[PDB]
């Protein structure tokens, strides 16, 4: 029967689907004034403060809504949600254990259970737990898309089509329902939607944030019209969370440091704690002001924090990844504000102005796939700092074996001293002053062998130090994780990954989601055509290698035409790339800072660009390179390319020397250079602004 607090539980209800949220808590908070018993309006109102982000607060009316009614499964896995939003794993994943047993078909539980396994790499178990929860409830949304995303990564491609026809009409339902979708955006370029869908799910994400922030009630913030409290300096502000040992640093660590203090003035904003990487060190030591905002949790007074500092421009290197607080430019701390580098996508946002890529990753015909402005970089948005975390891998020497440039490379940076004190060293000559050191099979090279084939740590010849490839990080840690230089010269070898010697070598060290049916069939289509060639992968994860080997075998592939290997610390997964001929692209997501980390190798790649902004980076990274010829424009100019590099052993040669020289000469590995196009992309921006207009594309 309905009570009084019963109806005003109904009412508030209605709120809710109005989108009227904060009426709906008063009217949750009025009901539980009249019956304070009310397991309902407990759980509700609950619901409600989670989305507000009062976390501490649902937790307490979550438990309430237990005490009043212990068999609440549903109020279990909602606390969960929360213990796992206050980053609290342990209780929440208890959460989730105790509703299950108090209901064996409570189906959401399961699906909260998966996500916990899933967020944890343990794959398998999560995709056991999410058919369980389909099982349950065969129309469950996110539960559905979630698995889907969980077959992506270890190649399940089971009823493949099937699955991409249904996850479209999911997320295209919701749409229509005006509801949240099921898919993240940033796996949103993984499926074949359209792009309108993809924006609509950016955008659907972002008002999230809006909800966060609305709590606060905090007014707009006065932004500055000039650089006069500035001294004439424009000041950028950069919010990532992936300042340390993360893929992120590793591109952009030299880039505050090569601004120009005259102009600009640098604001790094921390969202992460202090790892203790060098890498971490680096942007504090060379950045104007360094603030860790991860010790302000509230986005308040971040967001304050940043306002305080005079922030012209904020740069969002976040979007929609992990550790990423979008809340803090949801607020609007600085007058203009862009998306850089961090995110390969759309923010679909009003908070989010400018989007910095490029004329070919993102050409102006597909303008309509941002909701951003665009603004362009001279050359390619993508950067990366290969040349000051690997300056020894600028230089190679090889060693024969009766000439050949990916057998047993050996690099240093006292390399050519090492060389000078061997007798009989040939110097064979590239073409477009460069040259390669070629070390005869004489006792010293035997000598090196040996250290290989024994799987010894360390030889002395000459009393230089020549080391492992494989003991990188049994000799110095630092220079493994790329944290360091290392000091001694290097010795890697295709048997060290069981690669055959006299084979050409097509690699691609991405994780393996980025490979689907169509891609796989692309490079069984290569392997076919050129009978002495292997496709180098890595288990990424390891569960993915048994799935991809499986499908290769239906596609007329013997198993020893496809070699696996395991991760490699950062440092020996960018110098292995030497071993390799050719590396073959994903075209579903491109390698981005793989892609980066293969060319710096002098390892030509073969890509094809789609149509989304993660299909389209290797191409800008190729075209800044100088190398058109390594760009298809479809699935048979991408075969072809491949086929004739591992067949024509001389335009091979050629190509190979292109990218070893243009790797150095062109903007591509160039940091200062690219700084400078980024402040004066800056200053187009702040000009803008300060005319008195409102954001607009920037095509130079
Ligand atoms: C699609 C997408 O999300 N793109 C993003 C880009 O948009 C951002 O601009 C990049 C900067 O944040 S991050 C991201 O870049 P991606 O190119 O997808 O790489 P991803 O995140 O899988 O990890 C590769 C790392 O593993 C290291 N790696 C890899 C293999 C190995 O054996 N050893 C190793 O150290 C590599 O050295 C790298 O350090």
């Amino acid at each position: 029967c309905p009570t009084h607090a019963d109806s005003l539980n109904n009412l508030a209800n209605i709120k809710r689907e109005q989108g009227n949220i904060e009426e709906a808590v008063r009217l949750y908070r009025k009901a539980l004034e009249v019956f304070p018993e009310f397991a309902a309006a407990h759980s509700n109102l609950a619901s409600v403060l989670q989305q507000q982000g009062k976390l501490q607060e649902a937790l307490m009316h979550y438990k309430e809504a237990i005490r009043i009614s212990p068999t609440f499964a549903d109020a279990y896995s909602n606390m969960g949600n929360t213990l796992k939003e206050m980053q609290d794993v342990q209780g929440a994943l208890q959460c989730y254990t105790r509703a299950i047993q108090i209901n064996p078909a409570f189906a959401d539980a399961h699906s909260n259970l998966a996500s916990i396994h899933k967020d944890s790499g343990n794959i398998p178990e999560a995709i056991a737990s999410y058919r369980t929860a389909l099982k349950l409830k065969p129309d469950f949304p996110d539960a559905y898309c979630n698995l889907a995303h969980c077959l992506q990564i270890v190649c399940d491609w089971t009823d493949y089509d099937e699955r991409m026809k249904k996850l479209v009409s999911i997320v295209a339902d919701q749409l229509e329902k005006n509801r949240l979708p099921s898919v993240h955006p940033h796996h949103s370029m993984l499926y074949p939607l359209s792009h309108g869908f993809r924006k609509a799910i950016a955008e659907r994400h972002g008002n999230l944030c809006l909800d966060k922030i609305n709590v606060l009630h905090k007014p707009p913030y006065e932004h500055p019209k000039d650089l006069k409290l500035s001294d004439g300096r424009l000041r950028v502000g950069y919010v990532s969370s992936d300042f340390g040992n993360h893929p992120t640093s590793h591109l952009m660590q030299s880039i505050p440091g090569m601004h120009n203090p005259d102009k600009f003035e640098v604001f790094c904003y921390a969202l992460s704690p202090d790892d203790g990487t060098n890498f971490r060190v680096k942007v504090m030591a060379e950045a104007n002001h360094f603030i860790d905002l991860s010790q302000i949790p509230c986005n308040g007074k971040a967001a304050d924090r940043i306002h305080q500092d005079g922030i012209h421009i904020l740069v969002n290197m976040n979007g929609y990844t992990k550790g990423a607080r979008n809340e803090l430019f949801a607020l609007r701390p600085a007058p203009i504000q862009a998306m850089w580098l961090g995110y390969p996508g759309t923010s679909g946002a009003l908070f989010m102005d400018y989007i910095i890529t490029d004329q070919e990753t993102s050409p102006a015909e597909v303008a309509e796939q941002y909701s951003e402005k665009l603004a362009y970089m001279p050359h390619t948005f993508f950067i990366g700092d290969h040349a000051n975390m690997f300056p020894h891998l600028k230089k190679k020497a090889v060693i024969d074996f009766k000439i050949y440039d990916n057998r047993i490379v050996l690099n240093g940076i006292d390399l050519k001293a090492f060389l000078d004190s061997l007798p009989d060293v040939k110097i064979v000559k590239m073409k477009c002053a460069l040259n390669m050191p070629v070390i005869p099979m004489n006792t010293i090279a035997e000598a090196v062998i040996e250290m290989i084939n024994r799987g010894q740590i360390q030889i002395t010849i000459n009393g230089f130090s020549i080391s492992n490839g494989l003991a990188t990080t049994q000799i110095n840690n630092k220079a493994a994780t790329g944290e360091e230089v290392p000091r001694t010269i290097i010795v890697t070898t295709r048997s060290q990954y069981g690669l055959p010697e006299d084979a050409i070598v097509y690699c691609n060290f991405n994780q393996l989601y980025k490979i689907d049916p169509s891609t796989l069939q692309m490079w069984a289509n290569i392997l076919k055509r050129v009978p002495n060639s292997v496709l180098w992968l890595l288990r990424f994860p390891a569960v993915g290698e048994p799935n991809i080997q499986q499908y290769a075998q239906n596609m007329g592939l013997p198993q020893n035409r496809i070699i696996f290997s395991p991760v490699a610390p950062k440092e020996e997964h960018v110098r292995r790339g030497q071993l390799a001929d050719v590396c073959l692209d994903t075209p579903l997501c491109n390698g981005h800072t793989t892609g980066m980390d293969v060319l710096w190798a002098g390892t030509p790649m073969v890509t094809m660009p789609g149509e989304t902004l993660a299909s389209r980076v290797a191409a800008s990274q190729l075209t800044c390179l100088g190398c058109l010829e390594l760009i298809a424009k479809n699935r048979q100019e991408y075969e072809d390319i491949a086929v004739k590099l591992g067949t024509d052993l001389e335009y091979l040669k050629k190509v190979r020397g292109k990218v070893w020289k243009q790797r150095i000469s062109s903007p591509l590995f160039n940091t200062k250079q690219y700084t400078m196009e980024l402040e004066r992309l800056y200053l187009q921006m702040w000009e803008h602004y300060a005319a008195g207009n409102k954001p607009d594309h920037m095509i130079k």
